């Protein structure tokens, strides 16, 4: 019948009726409180390894736009932190408001922040992608919040091929990003459990939320505005507003990396 999206009749208020685990006990996004969330000395320190990711292409696939990595080898990943193994990158997307005052899909002591950044990453353990989504300790999103100030310049090269991909299925190459460039300074974060923050909503990934922002310019999000959820030749609906409500964190703990 009618896939799932963000409007007023197929978005996340509704995702339940599908799909069910949306009303599940490890559900994405969540409000991360300050005053709650508790440092946990069993962490260990997280690694980012990104000096050798070899990107792609870039897909609107009518929910947001996906920036593809090669993930067959142990080169760009995530280890350490909460993590056992190693994780390979697959992909990033955003999501983001259809104004700059909302848009995240983490909260922060109930603040929106304009957008937030999804680098996308898959247990080895298991044989790729679609066998670890399958598995509560198959994927490890890396969330990274997006304010409004300064331009950021590693963001640039995203925002300037968005105008070749306006439309649902369509896809550009988009080969030698480097997706350090949106890494903030401090790596602090806090993680839990929870899930993928779009259906089939699985209950397969291990969160680290980064704390300190990246700053982009309100210009670069009003890019991101442009694009569209609809294929050629149905009604425009521009892809603005593309992001979940904070769900009930229910019996979970947010860890914090930092004292
Ligand atoms: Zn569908
Ligand atoms: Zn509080
Ligand atoms: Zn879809
Ligand atoms: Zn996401």
């Amino acid at each position: 019948a009618h896939h799932w999206g963000y409007g007023k009749h197929n978005g996340p208020e509704h995702w339940h009726k599908d799909f069910p685990i949306a009303k599940g006990e490890r559900q994405s996004p969540v409000d991360i409180d300050t005053h709650t969330a508790k440092y946990d000395p069993s962490l260990k320190p997280l690694s980012v390894s990104y000096d050798q990711a070899t990107s792609l292409r870039i897909l609107n696939n009518g929910h947001t736009f996906n920036v593809e990595f090669d993930d067959s080898q142990d080169k760009a990943v995530l280890k350490g932190g909460p993590l056992d193994g190693t994780y390979r990158l697959i992909q990033f997307h955003f999501h983001w408001g259809s104004h700059d005052g909302q848009g995240s899909e983490h909260t922060v002591d109930k603040k929106k922040y304009a957008a937030e950044l999804h680098l996308v990453h898959w247990n080895t353990k298991y044989g790729d992608f679609g066998k670890a989504v399958q598995q509560p300790d198959g994927l490890a999103v890396l969330g990274i919040f997006l304010k409004v100030g300064s331009a950021l310049p590693g963001l640039q090269k995203v925002v300037d091929v968005l105008d070749s991909i306006k439309t649902k299925g369509k896809s550009a190459d988009f080969t030698n990003f480097d997706p350090r460039g949106l890494l903030p300074e401090s790596l602090d974060y806090w993680t839990y459990p929870g899930s993928l923050t779009t259906p089939p909503l699985l209950e397969s990934v291990t969160w680290i939320v980064l704390k300190e922002p990246i700053s982009v310019s309100s210009e670069q999000v009003s890019k991101f505005r442009k694009l569209n959820f609809n294929g050629e030749g149905e009604p425009e609906e521009p892809m603005v507003d593309n992001w979940r409500p904070t769900q009930p964190l229910k019996n979970r703990q947010i860890k914090a990396s930092f004292k």
